[PDB]
């Protein structure tokens, strides 16, 4: 048993809740957030700025010294940095932006990285401003993700379209 309220079963490991990523953290402050990531670490919009806001900027503030010690991410690719204020860890992945020209490929790799930890709540990688059709990005998150996740989608109406075409 854990702390996660209102989700919808679609597996026997994916949950997912119509609630934005940064208020279920707050509530939960689960051992794991995933944030929606690019290679630099640059939090402007979407999950990532939503998530560094709610930290006062001091998630930008780790993220900036961990790029000029270790470099770039890459794209698939993911760290694991302080959840400050909004859970234990936060797992900076770098899921594929299609507006950037990336592989959609490189979803199911960016998707791998949960199974290192045992829980996570997480957004749909790649969708949002990064691109990709959330439907896809559902699909690749059930079939490729093996620990338990429970997935905030923050808009209501996609939402209830993921639902309503899960298979
Ligand atoms: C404030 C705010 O922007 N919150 C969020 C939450 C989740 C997403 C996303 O999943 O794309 C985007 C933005």
């Amino acid at each position: 048993v854990n702390s996660f309220s209102g989700y919808l079963k679609l597996t026997d490991n994916v949950y997912i809740k119509n609630a934005d990523i940064v208020e279920e953290a707050k509530k939960v402050k689960p051992t794991v957030v995933v944030n929606a990531a690019n290679v630099y670490l640059k939090h402007g919009g979407g999950v990532a700025g939503a998530l560094n806001k709610a930290t006062n900027n001091a998630m930008q503030v780790e993220s900036d010294d961990y790029i000029a010690t270790n470099g770039p991410l890459k794209v698939g690719g993911s760290c694991v940095l302080s959840g400050h204020n909004l859970a234990k860890h936060c797992l900076h992945v770098v899921g594929p932006n299609v507006n950037k020209g990336e592989d959609i490929q490189l979803l199911k790799s960016a998707y791998e990285n949960f199974n290192q930890h045992e829980v996570l709540l997480a957004p749909l990688l790649s969708a949002g401003i990064f691109g990709a059709d959330p439907i896809h990005s559902l699909r690749v998150c059930v079939d490729t993700v093996r620990t338990n996740v429970y997935l905030a989608v923050f808009d209501k109406n996609l939402y209830d379209k993921l639902v309503s075409s899960f298979l």
